[PDB]
């Protein structure tokens, strides 16, 4: 269990999540490529281990990331008003 801490994966996924919000809420709704996302998050560095989990477990199960051109979005329909 996450009886030690919560940071790793979560903290940086929650940043992305976070981040996409936010340049969406601005204006900029259009879809990112993971590595458009990895520097605005400051996850370039990341590593194999997180970028695959991103890719293929992160971005694609997460409500709040919308698949469109391949790469990931924001979702805002059915979920922000």
């Amino acid at each position: 269990a996450l009886s030690g801490s919560s940071g790793y994966k979560f903290g940086v996924l929650a940043k992305i999540v976070n981040y996409m919000k936010t340049r969406h809420q601005r204006g900029d709704t259009h879809p990112l490529t993971l590595d458009e996302i990895l520097d605005e998050t400051q996850h370039l560095d990341i590593g194999l281990k997180q970028k695959q989990w991103l890719m293929t477990e992160a971005l694609v199960n997460n409500p709040k990331i919308e698949v469109i051109d391949g790469k990931y979005a924001f979702k805002p329909k059915y979920n922000v008003r």
